[PDB]
């Protein structure tokens, strides 16, 4: 039988707990992931995509709920900045409801595991390099259901904000970071 682990951009299994750049499949759609200070936030707590196609963005830790060395693709994962802005209490991304829909943010406090272990990579068929969509998993009730995708919403200021999308899910390739 098969675990079907996540594969990085260079064909190597993704290491659980390892740090990767989250880059667009399409070269022209921007660079890696970073942060921005939006709305009334006191500091950069909004997770966004760099507009710089040359930027690999920040190194992101990818951790599953398991101890395994690798990550089964059906595994829930948490995603965090290896080097978060100083004002975030931890590196981990979380999803916050809003008038216009759920958005991806950092937090000024430490959150429970059930608020950060809310993502899952979904392999994109019809592709040579391993490309993944990024799902958000809301509470089913006693569990979670991964039935929404993360996409990009460009705000009035140009920020390419990561938010729950309904029509154009982003597609990433995971490139191993410095070491």
């Amino acid at each position: 039988e098969f675990d079907d682990d996540l594969v990085d951009a260079e064909g190597n299994l993704v290491e659980k707990g390892g740090t990767y750049y989250l880059l667009p499949h399409i070269w022209a759609h921007g660079g890696g992931i970073e942060t921005a200070k939006t709305g009334n936030e006191p500091c950069p707590l909004t997770v966004v995509r760099s507009p710089n196609e040359v930027s690999k963005g920040e190194p992101i830790r990818i951790s599953s709920q398991f101890l395994s060395l690798f990550i089964p693709r059906g595994s829930l994962v948490a995603l965090g900045f290896a080097n978060p802005p100083s004002c975030a209490a931890s590196p981990w991304w979380t999803v916050v409801d809003s008038p216009q829909g759920p958005a991806v943010k950092l937090s000024q406090q430490k959150l429970p595991e059930k608020d950060i272990l809310v993502f899952k990579f979904e392999k994109v068929s019809h592709s040579n390099i391993h490309v993944y969509k990024l799902l958000y998993c809301q509470h089913d009730e006693e569990d979670v259901k991964c039935d929404q995708y993360i996409g990009i919403h460009r705000d009035r200021n140009g920020n390419r904000r990561l938010v729950v999308t309904e029509e154009n899910p982003l597609e990433l390739v995971l490139l191993k970071a410095k070491s």
